[PDB]
């Protein structure tokens, strides 16, 4: 099957381009709007339109691949790539990657994924979040030559033999961490809220005391608005660092706090992550790595999720050779070519890594339907509800694809 | 080209299932949930969890069709069918309508469409979820065959020799009337933003008041947020009926608050849905088609846009004759088979009605897509923005799919 054209539209996403150099600056509010001065190159204001370049490829045979190109809400922000505007980057996609594209034979997923995430222009790198689309295009492209599932390819040329099943599907709340967890409760989620607990004093508390009281409440949440009394998720709760910042990086301290807010979530398991941040990966590894040593010494069951300093392919290595926390985040937008995540999930499972198949809220439908296929395929741990911060549509565009990918799967098993 | 197999799966939607009758009851808020016993059978609590069908079409090339089942909001609530739940109706498709489809030939959309939304079980109509569903994956396999977009099949179908264009998209914004409005304003909404105006003396004002003030705040609010200076968005206000109620559905009043309104909008065209809510349908029709008179006489350019009593495709077809209101919301979830809203629209494109074509919060991902195909087919007034209450993600959905066909449809206009 050839590929015989390439179009591209520009798009929305399931939220915003966040200027965060001029968030972290003071920017105020207005509304849902942020105020005063852009300090981000490309931003015309703080709060902005995400954006997304929708990849089509037309096979021969006349069937429509596509993929669509996104980045994270914090777009050309501290290292990544610019604001990924698709005015500056669909003459990129039309001019230098288009006529690679056409008239191609469509081979398998692996190779072309990763001439295309590799690919140089001016001998300099494409933008990640175009490798993110034009990957997942051509992951479709396989697919639809094959006729079988997106996860299905990805078993096949990233997990020979394996099964695929459901996947545990985790959503975020933001700062609605109240609404949003009822939210979670109706729709059934395998793990939640994430809590956006980003702020010590009015988030977690000077002494944790707050996100003590939180998980209280959320354990008692769930128990009351449960339709079905075995519906048992797990708690998983970002703190942004501020656990090691509310008390000074003391592995034991921290571990002592930990073990309190287990005892709180019980009867559920609970996943803390970024429990710390510190100043460089080295760093963050070691205080990760022996977190978990401690915690696992005394056998508190309490497990760390991994996310600051851990960003590239080669840091999903890192933390995972140094079991530095029991999750790994895999951080699908930011990786570039869908070939990595696929890579890097592999990688923690065949080392024992529990891996969290994420993404962003700033990203788009069709990205998140590629993106749980490539999960579901790999066997994660865990995937993002995604795009949005609506929470129904995450949960909805992520599970609805996972069921259907499941039955198809399990026609083709009884044939 | 024949359907080789039929697969259903549960699956989520954009929103919820709420019990209207316990909510008009008054079932208190709790956090996102309600309190409470359930007055409509088969709810379990007043708020559950949406429930969608997608329904598969395993063609004999190995495409898959899918189309996705869903209902209202307020599922079972007066003049609706039974609560929607996957459980009750995925038998109902298994046992009756998946071996009507097993070895059928895919000849038209139009023909397919009727016999399945027209079609019985023990002498019964089925459920217009199913219909739903079962037509829009009809479409999918009628595109899918024929290599061309769903709208373009639609098109040749109901609208020959029509181009196809963007349509309006219209964002709702439930009671964060504000917060969201901003959303719609980064997003850039052709028409918004509906502000859930439901309530006579806490919303609409006794004396018109807080709508006439809610309209100068949406006016500056726009002025104010815009990314360009020519964004002109369209006002749509839905009034539930409280114009009528606070003014006796008086006509020169109504006429007068209206204008009032309008003056206030400006430079921002205004639509007001449901302005009154009466008696019956035929009173219903009378007074939005003597209210349009009036401010029509009176040149007064703000429209209305019929909703409550105009249901049915005979009642689009009602309201059209007779001029009652200058746009009608075609319900596309109430309507069954999505034949039925190609044939709505199209009616009032040739009686001069504007033909706006709608939804639910409490659909998909997917029954978006089709449904957006068809407006822009037919070449409607406004899309809704759907589903789901978190506008960013239903935007995205409806404006993303607008986008991509838009651009297969010039190709296909250039080869
Ligand atoms: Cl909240
Ligand atoms: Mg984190
Ligand atoms: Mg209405």
């Amino acid at each position: 099957m050839k590929i015989v054209d390439v179009l591209c539209t520009p798009g929305l996403t399931g939220f915003y381009f966040d200027d965060q150099r001029a968030i972290k600056k003071g920017a105020g509010h207005d509304g849902f709007t942020y105020t005063g001065s852009t300090v981000t190159e490309g931003f015309t204001q703080v709060r902005q339109k995400g954006e997304s370049i929708s990849v089509l490829l037309v096979l021969e045979d006349g069937q429509v691949a596509h993929g669509d190109c996104a980045a994270v809400a914090y777009s050309g922000a501290g290292g990544r790539d610019p604001l990924f505007l698709a005015k500056d980057f669909i003459p990129v996609i039309e001019k230098e990657i288009a006529p690679k594209l056409i008239g191609r034979e469509i081979t398998n997923f692996k190779p072309m994924a990763e001439e295309f995430d590799k690919m140089t222009v001016n001998g300099n790198r494409l933008h990640t979040a175009i490798r993110y689309g034009i990957t997942q295009a051509i992951l479709d492209a396989v697919a639809k030559t094959r006729k079988v599932t997106m996860a299905e390819v990805i078993r096949d040329e990233y997990n020979p033999g394996a099964e695929i099943n459901a996947v545990p599907v985790f959503a975020q709340s933001g700062d609605d961490r109240y609404d949003n967890v009822d939210k979670m409760i109706i729709k059934e989620a395998d793990v939640l809220p994430h809590a956006l607990i980003n702020n010590v004093e009015e988030k977690l508390g000077l002494k944790g005391e707050k996100l003590l009281e939180y998980v209280k409440w959320l354990r008692d949440r769930i128990i009351k608005l449960r339709v079905r009394e075995d519906y048992a998720p797990i708690f998983h709760i970002d703190v942004y660092g501020t656990i090691g910042a509310a008390f000074d990086v003391d592995i034991k301290a921290m571990a002592d706090y930990i073990q309190t807010l287990a005892e709180a979530a019980k009867p559920f398991h609970l996943r803390i992550e970024g429990p710390m941040d510190v100043e460089d990966r080295q760093k963050q590894m070691e205080a990760m790595r022996d977190l978990r040593a401690e915690l696992d010494g005394r056998g508190v069951d309490a497990e760390l999720v991994a996310d600051e300093w851990c960003n590239t392919v080669e840091d999903v290595k890192f933390f995972t050779d140094n079991k530095a926390g029991h999750m790994v985040q895999i951080k699908t937008p930011d990786l570039g070519g869908v070939n990595n995540i696929a890579d890097a999930i592999m990688y923690c499972k065949a080392n024992g890594m529990g891996a969290y198949c994420g993404g962003t809220c700033n990203e788009t439908n069709r990205s998140a339907e590629v993106t749980t296929n490539i999960g579901m395929a790999c066997g994660a741990r865990q995937v993002l509800a995604k795009p949005g911060m609506g929470v129904d549509e995450g949960m909805m565009i992520v599970k609805n694809e996972m069921n259907r990918v499941l039955a198809l799967v399990g026609r083709r098993k009884k044939l």
